[PDB]
C-alpha cells in the first residue's frame, strides 16, 4: 500500500487491538477503488494459526446486507414487490394483524415491533408459523423502527420463495457466484474449515450456533478479500454485468425511512456525507441502534445517493465486524475481528481511517 494508507491504518488499528484485547483482525481499505489488506494476530489461539487474507470470519449482521441485496435482485427480476402483502408469499399467515404488513415493512424493521431475536424455542417451520401467527404488533406498520432478526430474516425467507430456490442456493447463484465471492459461505464446507477462525467470548473459543432464520439474518462467513470485493461491488454497482443484481444493489441503498439523521436501506443503513462523526459513532452503540424509534416515511424512496456514508455493523457471540463506504469518494473499509467488541470503537476507527484518506 501507499505509505499514507499504511500509516493511518496501522496508527489506528494497533491501539484498537491493544485496548479491546482483540485476538485477530483483518482490515481492507478500498482506495480509489483498489483494495489494500492488513492482518494481525490469531485466527486460532490454541493452534497458533495467524489471521491471513484467506481466514474466514463470522460476519454476524453484516449478513443482512447480502439478504438486502438478494431481495433487491428478486424485486428487479419481477419475482416479488416490496409493496406486496406478507401473506401473498405465506398464505398460511392468516392472522388479522398481518393485514397491512408488506415485504417493505419486514425488510426495514417497520412491521410494528417484531422482536430482535426469534425465540430459541422456535425450531421447525411449524414452530415459526405459530410464532408469527401469534405475534402481536405494538404499533401500526410503518410508524416505528425496531431492529430485528425476526423482521429481515422473514423478508429473506419470503423473497426467494417464487424462485423455488432455498435461501442458500439463491444467495450462492444470484449473489456470491456473479460477484466472484468464492470464499463466502452460509455453511462453511469441510475444505475451508482450516481457514475458519474461532471467535472468542470471555476467553472461550466459539462458533455461531444453528438458529431459526440464521442464514438470512446473521449467518454469512467470509474472508477479507471477498469482503473487499463486496464493498467494491456496492461502491460501483453500474460495473456489475448481471443486470438484475446491479439493480438489486441500487435498490438496497435506496432510502426508505428516516430516523434522526440515519436512513434505512435494505440491510444497509445510510447517512448523508459528510457525516457528523459523533452521530455515526454514538449512533452505533446498541443503546441507540437496538432502540424502538419513530420513523418518517420517505415517499417515494430516494434512489441510492452517491454522497452517503453507507454502513453496517455485525456481531456474533465471538466476532465483531464493520463495513462502511462512500460511493462519491470511491472509498471504503472492512474490519473483521474474532472478538465482539463495542460498536462505537469500530466506527471511531473506521472514521479516523476514511476521514484521513478522503
Ligand atoms: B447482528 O446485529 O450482528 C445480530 C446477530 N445476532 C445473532 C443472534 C444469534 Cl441467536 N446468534 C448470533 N447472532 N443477532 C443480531
Amino acid at each position: 500500500a501507499p505509505q499514507q494508507i499504511n500509516d493511518i491504518v496501522h496508527r489506528t488499528i494497533t491501539p484498537l487491538i491493544e485496548q479491546q484485547k482483540i485476538p485477530g483482525m483483518a482490515v481492507a481499505v478500498i482506495y480509489q477503488g483498489k483494495p489494500y489488506y492488513f492482518t494481525w494476530g490469531y485466527a486460532d489461539i490454541a493452534k497458533k494459526q495467524p489471521v491471513t487474507q484467506q481466514t474466514l470470519f463470522e460476519l454476524g449482521s453484516v449478513s443482512k446486507t447480502f439478504t438486502g441485496v438478494l431481495g433487491g435482485d428478486a424485486i428487479a427480476r419481477g419475482e416479488i414487490k416490496l409493496s406486496d402483502p406478507t401473506t401473498k408469499y405465506w398464505p398460511e399467515l392468516t392472522a388479522k394483524q398481518w393485514n397491512g404488513i408488506t415485504l417493505l415493512h419486514l425488510a426495514t424493521y417497520t412491521a410494528g415491533g417484531l422482536p430482535l431475536q426469534v425465540p430459541d424455542e422456535v425450531k421447525s417451520s411449524s414452530d415459526l408459523l405459530r410464532f408469527y401467527q401469534n405475534w402481536q404488533p405494538a404499533w401500526a406498520p410503518g410508524t416505528q423502527r425496531l431492529y430485528a432478526n425476526s423482521s429481515i430474516g422473514l423478508f429473506g425467507a419470503l423473497a426467494v420463495k417464487p424462485s423455488g430456490l432455498s435461501f442458500e442456493q439463491a444467495m450462492q447463484t444470484r449473489v456470491f457466484q456473479p460477484l466472484k465471492l468464492n470464499h463466502t459461505w452460509i455453511n462453511v464446507p469441510p475444505a475451508e474449515e482450516k481457514n475458519y477462525a474461532w471467535g472468542y467470548r470471555e476467553g472461550k473459543a466459539v462458533h455461531v450456533s444453528p438458529g431459526a432464520l440464521d442464514a438470512e439474518a446473521y449467518g454469512v462467513k467470509s474472508t477479507i478479500e471477498d469482503m473487499a470485493r463486496w464493498v467494491q461491488s456496492n461502491l460501483k454497482p453500474l460495473d456489475i454485468n448481471e443486470k438484475t443484481l446491479q439493480q438489486g444493489i441500487q435498490l438496497a441503498q435506496s432510502r426508505y425511512w428516516q430516523t434522526g439523521d440515519m436512513y434505512q436501506g435494505l440491510g444497509w443503513e445510510m447517512l448523508d456525507w459528510p457525516v457528523n462523526p459523533d452521530s455515526i459513532i454514538n449512533g452505533s452503540d446498541n443503546k441507540i441502534a437496538l432502540a424502538a424509534r419513530p420513523v418518517k416515511a420517505i415517499t417515494p424512496p430516494t434512489p441510492a445517493v452517491r454522497a452517503s456514508w453507507v454502513h453496517k455493523t455485525g456481531a456474533t457471540g465471538g466476532f465483531g465486524s464493520y463495513v462502511a463506504f462512500i460511493p462519491e469518494k470511491e472509498l471504503g473499509i472492512v474490519m473483521l475481528a474474532n472478538k465482539n467488541y463495542p460498536n462505537p470503537a469500530r466506527v471511531d476507527a473506521a472514521w479516523q481511517i476514511l476521514n484521513a484518506l478522503q
